[PDB]
């Protein structure tokens, strides 16, 4: 069935604005690994759990920035948060959170067991998602956010260094920062712990990532050890192999290429009617539509086999190829189909407070009655489709309020049924 | 540097007798995948953390034993050993241990801070490996071991199922059982969890593996949860697409001409000299030669670009290719090498007892009552006799000490001292 479907969209010559960032085998080198190098620690290769021999070789290739070593991961940057996360479970004090921290942090709270605390997180008046925070034993913040927005994380980083504490960034849709054109990585703001998705944005397999630990980071020594509790014992070589491609396609790429077909792309899209929104990182393109929704345009684009990444009720997002003089990928098929596409006629607020996490039998409970107590599943209001407020938060009046204006006004709003609240 | 290596390998013709069963691309069907089918949970694609179109579809497929439910793993037996095991942490008493348990075991119950317990667990006369367990929240067994031993398993499952102890089988080396020829799987035998790592003897790609868990378990919704905890967000589509082919492999496999080419290349090997042991499961193929060690022999293996899974003192183990009639594996030149090798003229009492497990340097002799932190490990055979968590008590010591004084070669030991 899985195998049947891929051949299919294969067939079709699906073209993707999706993760990972080698798009169909279109863009970078990948073309070089072939399955029957699909190996494992036999002598002459080395071991990814105990490097001393190529894989270190290749992780002193992975490089980036000399104040970090790099680690690579084949459970992706999942697996990196994980083993951060866990080194601070027998310290004192809790673990302060963006309110647009991915899963896997507040998954490794849960089974490590560890006291949290959401930090005042805003929300972008462009995307109107999550896309910046305002300030204990650890700081997990997303840089950028999923639609790549930035914000003055430096200052943030400095602030945190200067009362001891110290900042895991999920750099997840970063990979590619600090390419010419593009936003900059956190490597350059002295962040102790940096994992970034090498495979959603570059050219590597899906599953690839790297955990950059700067040399003066805390518990340094334990996260190594964790990446071997948290990753098979058998890791992919496959796998290994494109994070190390995919790093010499960063340390050569060259960005003039990408932002003409960048513009071109643009320029195709708006004369169609599209409406892009210009956020910080150029790689990510918001595609909006009057009178209709990102779903919509989501399912237009898919109708002519073209892939992209998401979308929410206000718009759609496209995951732009790291286009290079050498690639295979179908342009003049993307502009072509983008072109002839027959379109209708055109037509027609998050919580940001601060709050505890506890890592902790299930009842609904009215509204009313469900203040001070542990909330045991997310509120997830559409739009936008994400949560405003995680399992394992106290619920307040103010909660109560917002949500209440959610239902108020016909929003629906999972976590919710009947008016009542999972505690 | 990985990828040029990869390439000599490549070029040099290399002839896999390890992990994982796909062989260097020449046993199974994985060349109907492509990198290009590498993907993402774009619209008809579904959703492994969430599967209910496609990849719901193949899960039905992948389904050994109408008793259970069939989940694929992109992070390894690894992650079905951690998912199963996270899910007891709030519940009473303490996790049974067989002595040869995984890492993975022991990683599970330090994240999830879970008191254990290891069982009596006896040292094979044939291997000189943990082989088998003699008899309380769970228990954790690994069948067959990683040489290919079993024991009566289905005995010990039933006797704990009495006493209302369910069992997780540890059957990482254990996917290819049930066809033909080869023992069979726990799956026969009510086991409450199975995890299977297709990718080590079935030709599924590296990573990936198959966690079968019991319809009537306990926490099976928790398990299932803790699975898209412990894998990544991105599950590879690739290792998904190689699981389902490997799965196909298995029901359609006819293993009438393994048995063929693997007498032939015994009657080979033991023209050579070489001693084979003989193992419970057919797939392992356990190497000796008089005078010299294991390490020797995969070596000797290693100069003719023949690749052994891993040797001890006593023995070299190859994992045998799970042969068909349209395979492109490399066999007459596997044999041609073999004939043709220029060999020398020929020339460990493991830790049986129980003991409790805390998930939490020191003269050996005034180390009675503290709990080990690093694992003693004894060359030969290399694997852990007293893990990190454990109590000393006189008896470790005293076989510890009798280690020391005949010259074997302990790790965990500096100076006569362990770390406490
Ligand atoms: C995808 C993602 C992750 C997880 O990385 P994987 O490689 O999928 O494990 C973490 N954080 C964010 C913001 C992500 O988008
Ligand atoms: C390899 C192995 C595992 C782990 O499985 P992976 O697929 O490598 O994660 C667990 N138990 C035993 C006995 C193994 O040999
Ligand atoms: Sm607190
Ligand atoms: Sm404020
Ligand atoms: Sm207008
Ligand atoms: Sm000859
Ligand atoms: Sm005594
Ligand atoms: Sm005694
Ligand atoms: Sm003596």
């Amino acid at each position: 069935p899985i195998l049947n479907k891929l051949e299919s969209l294969n067939q079709e010559e699906a073209i993707s604005l999706h993760v990972p960032g080698h798009k169909n085998m279109t863009i970078g080198h990948l073309s070089q690994l072939s399955m029957t190098m699909d190996k494992t620690e036999i002598p002459g290769l080395d071991d990814l759990h105990h490097p001393e021999e190529v894989i270190l070789k290749s992780m002193k290739q992975v490089e980036k920035h000399s104040d970090y070593d790099g680690y690579f991961l084949v459970n992706g940057t999942t697996s990196g948060i994980l083993s951060v996360i866990q080194s601070f479970s027998q310290k004192k004090g809790d673990i302060l959170m963006a309110r647009n921290v991915h899963k896997s942090v507040l998954h490794a709270l849960d089974i490590s067991q560890q006291e949290g605390h959401f930090i005042e997180t805003h929300q972008s008046p462009l995307t109107n998602h999550y896309n910046k925070v305002n300030l204990h034993k650890l700081v997990v913040l997303t840089y950028p956010n999923y639609y790549g927005e930035t914000f003055n994380v430096e200052e943030v980083i400095k602030s945190l260094h200067q009362l001891n504490i110290p900042v895991l960034i999920d750099e997840a849709h970063g990979a590619h920062f600090g390419l010419q054109g593009f936003p900059d990585s956190t490597l350059n703001y002295q962040a102790d712990y940096v994992v970034q998705s090498f495979h959603k944005t570059l050219p590597a397999l899906t599953m690839g990532s790297v955990l950059y630990i700067h040399k003066n980071a805390p518990y340094r020594e334990n996260i190594i050890e964790y990446l071997s509790y948290f990753q098979t014992s058998s890791p992919s070589y496959l796998i290994m192999a494109s994070l190390e491609s995919a790093a010499q396609f960063y340390k050569t790429y060259d960005s003039t290429l990408f932002f003409a077909k960048r513009a071109q792309l643009i320029e195709c899209l708006e004369n169609k009617g599209f409406e892009m929104l210009q956020v910080d990182d150029p790689l990510k393109l918001l595609i909006k539509y009057e009178g209709f929704t990102g779903h919509d345009i989501q399912n237009w684009f898919m109708n002519a086999h073209i892939y992209l990444e998401l979308a929410d009720d206000y718009q759609a997002l496209a995951i732009l190829p790291l286009w290079h003089h050498d690639d295979t990928y179908l342009f003049d098929s993307l502009l072509r189909k983008i072109e002839d596409m027959i379109l209708p006629k055109k037509s027609v607020q998050l919580l940001t407070t601060e709050g505890n996490y506890k890592p902790k039998y299930v009842t609904w409970c009215d509204l009313k009655k469900a203040k001070g107590k542990v909330l045991a599943r997310h509120i997830v209001p559409y739009p936008p489709g994400i949560p405003i407020i995680f399992k394992g938060e106290t619920i307040t009046e103010n909660m109560i309020e917002l949500v209440n204006e959610y239902l108020e006004t016909g929003m629906i709003v999972e976590g919710i049924k009947n008016n009542k609240i999972l505690v």
